[PDB]
């Protein structure tokens, strides 16, 4: 029996999961936090802690049938898109992308360097969150700005949550018992970050995030779509700097910017007690999502299935209902008995007579990455 | 017969028209160009308007016997302050000056047009009409961006929308073409010209629109980018060393169709495509994909939709653009008819098949007439 250790290395925290790719069982899962007065000063002590934690649940990596270490990287730019076996020269090369993702890419490189020292007798593979969308058609990838300037600095729509969108699309096909290559579909990843995609066969046609993960849907702490003139306008009126504006749009916007709350489950309570700011944030969220659904129906022309996924998507009945209500003339009919809170697994939530099928499909990024590692190392 | 003089006062040029609001008949039309140039006999805005009186005299208008009753002035941005057609006086003009950070390039020359005209025609009433007015009322879920609330409130940041005069007027003509009251109709309007925008409308109330805080947001345009990740500004500061103000200017003046292909006129674009140019085909396909998305989005906002209308310079004339925008949409209720879509006819006309669940029209826009009828109405009779 064989296993893959999957790592997600951010700036103040580190996530890990040890998983068997054939059965899908997770032997051990955990997170190291707060990497100021902390027992974990740097990234070296952090990986050492994860080891102690694995030992504590009865795991030993010499006995566990370890065959690979998989590392998550947010941005592969225009040059890294397939799963990639790591060496010295590939790693040096990866440093050139920090321009595109300065908060997220450098701590992943830290995680790679440490893992390679402490575990030199095992192959290490990088997997890129941008990779599924590398082949977007040019009509959808190209922004309408100065050509020469765009090509020089590699500006285009990159897209994110690629591992999740590809996994759900495959599982939706299996649930329906139909070949994936003959399907057209829409996927909605609703978590702390939010994005939508439109997919034909095995190839994506469009997606809601852009150059960076800021664009598109309304999120927990990010604005999504906004006129790029806000930057200039805030400079000339408020005397705000460019770095200040960008930071406000990433960490002090979305639901928290409108209502003061990040935690989506608190928002329902505050609405029932008559808080006006909370009701406005929920309806701004809902309005943006309805637009992306209609826009992708037109892009596709004919749509077989629509699927909800991630933390909010798999669990929030009110959200799914408010996303597609009043759309029967477009082909969507929801069934209230089936859309009930508290259900489990892949399931149908639309009426039997709905022209377009609607599903909940749970996501499993770590399991998809483990299967990617084994494939690249020769089956 | 009574008549109104309608004025559009830009930085380098001034447009005008003398029109009868009851008959729709335009007695004189024209433009004064190259204002401020060393070569030019027109050094400032005072001389330009005087030039315009002479052309009217040339065209046969005896100004003292023409039955003139108002001057209509168009202004791009009214903020949250001015949204109805407004009788001008010196107090109103002072309040307008304070709004110029919302429109640094377009608002100032329109104020100059007002001040010159009040001095030369002091015994006629003057009226301002705001391109933002129709959208002042958007529902809060469509008007509000998802950013820091205290911040948005202090600096008056919201979706304002533009092409207001055109969207309203076309929505009224569509209802009239069909023999139906406006209050019972849900409709989409597509204004495709040098600038481009879309709206979603329920009776007399707009539900959404594609331009935003400024005219930069939404569809792909002649020289403007439309939608793009706001992170471009940040990214270009750090890597190409560009200043905020130069990015803004690039996004407004060197993007769009021109940025991708080198070309302006859409009639030139077609010839380049049919001759096989690769960059031209790409520019046009990016333009088309963005437009298809806005049509789908607003079908979902409305829920049920009665009619879709094309208008302005491209919408009224270009039959390939219409076909590319709505083909392949039969499962959404749209069926186009090839024979009615052909170039040649002018005037309001149907282009969908007789049995299409959703009706599709071409409806010509007449912004000068709409503005003249507003002047007469606010002046009490």
């Amino acid at each position: 029996a064989r296993r893959v250790l999957v790592i997600n290395s951010g700036s103040s925290s580190l996530k890990f999961q040890l998983v068997d790719p054939e059965s899908g069982v997770a032997a051990s899962t955990g997170i190291v936090e707060r990497i100021e007065s902390s027992p974990v000063p740097d990234h070296d002590a952090a990986l050492r802690r994860a080891f102690d934690m694995l030992a504590g649940d009865g795991v030993d990596l010499n006995t566990a049938g370890l065959v690979a270490v998989g590392h998550r990287v947010v941005h592969g730019g225009n040059t890294f898109y397939r799963p990639t076996v790591l060496d010295d020269a590939v790693i040096a090369r990866l440093h050139e992308l920090s321009e595109l993702a300065p908060l997220h890419n450098p701590p992943a490189l830290l995680g790679i360097e440490v893992a390679r020292r402490l575990l030199p007798g095992i192959a290490h593979v990088a997997v890129f969150d941008t990779g599924f969308f590398h082949d977007l058609p040019p009509a959808a990838a190209t922004y309408a700005i100065d050509r020469e300037l765009a090509d020089r600095w590699q500006i285009r729509r990159y897209g994110f949550h690629g591992t999740s969108h590809r996994y759900v699309s495959e599982q939706a096909a299996a649930f329906l018992d139909r070949p994936l290559r003959g399907l057209k579909q829409i996927v909605l990843h609703l978590g702390n970050g939010c994005s939508a995609s439109a997919i034909a066969g095995t190839r994506p046609l469009d997606t809601s995030m852009g150059l960076t993960p800021l664009e598109g849907l309304v999120m927990g702490t990010r604005s999504g779509d906004i006129d790029p003139s806000v930057v200039s306008y805030l400079c000339h009126t408020a005397g705000m700097g460019v770095d200040d504006v960008e930071s406000m749009l990433n960490h002090r916007s979305g639901v928290v910017g409108l209502s003061g709350v990040r935690d989506f489950r608190r928002l329902r309570e505050l609405i029932e007690s008559g808080d006006g700011a909370a009701q406005l944030a929920y309806s701004v969220f809902t309005h943006r999502l309805r637009k992306y659904i209609g826009a992708y129906l037109a892009v596709l022309g004919h749509t077989d299935v629509i699927s909800f996924t991630a933390g909010i998507g798999e669990n929030d009945a009110a959200v799914r209902r408010d996303a597609v209500s009043g759309m029967e003339e477009l082909g969507i009919v929801l069934d209230e008995r089936r859309n009930l809170p508290g259900a489990k697994g892949a399931r149908q939530i639309s009426a039997d007579d709905s022209p377009i099928t609607v599903l909940v499909v749970p996501t499993n990024e770590e399991l998809a990455i483990a299967r990617d590692c084994v494939r690249v190392l020769g089956g």
